[PDB]
RNA sequence: AUACUUACCUGGCAGGGGAGAUACCAUGAUCACGAAGGUGGUUUUCCCAGGGCGAGGCUUAUCCAUUGCACUCCGGAUGUGC
């Protein structure tokens, strides 16, 4: 990503203050990388001794989408981001077994 | 209702008798006439599995016939279960 877009570019800052956004823009105008950038920052710079828990108490973020084919596309792209990060990110949607998907 | 599209939930794999035997047919088998066999038929014997046909018999009631002398069951009809 070598320049942030016109969302990720003002949305981002919004996002380190914690604080809540409406953005109107349409998908392809980078969108999913304006809201994770927020997300991966405060995740990553929590302390260990916070990040720590014994019990699995789910997500620390849920991204809804509207449909399979876009809630990929964000999966993709959120992958790409996380896994560097060592962040885990699971998909909830249809067209997959459940076998897999309970798993 | 039907067809498609998207999203969500779901998601095991594999099959269709078996085992013998076949002298005969096909496979016209690459070494001086030939393989054996295997494979595919055919026929047949086992292990047998599900159907078809229902002769005969068992059981019980309505109607009909019967007043009959036997000691070899045993008139007709119709219907539920066997």
């Amino acid at each position: 990503y070598k320049e942030p877009t016109p969302i990720q570019r003002q949305a981002i800052p919004i996002g380190l203050q914690n604080r809540d956004i409406i953005g109107v823009a349409e998908t392809g105008s980078g969108k999913t990388a304006a809201f994770l950038i927020p997300l991966l920052v405060w995740i990553t710079t929590l302390p260990k001794i916070d990040r720590i828990e014994e019990s699995d108490q789910g997500p620390y973020a849920i991204i809804l989408a509207p449909t399979r084919e876009l809630a990929q596309q964000i999966e993709e792209e959120t992958i790409k981001f996380g896994k560097p990060l060592g962040i885990r990110t699971v998909a909830v949607i249809g067209g997959i077994s459940r076998e897999d998907q309970g798993f």
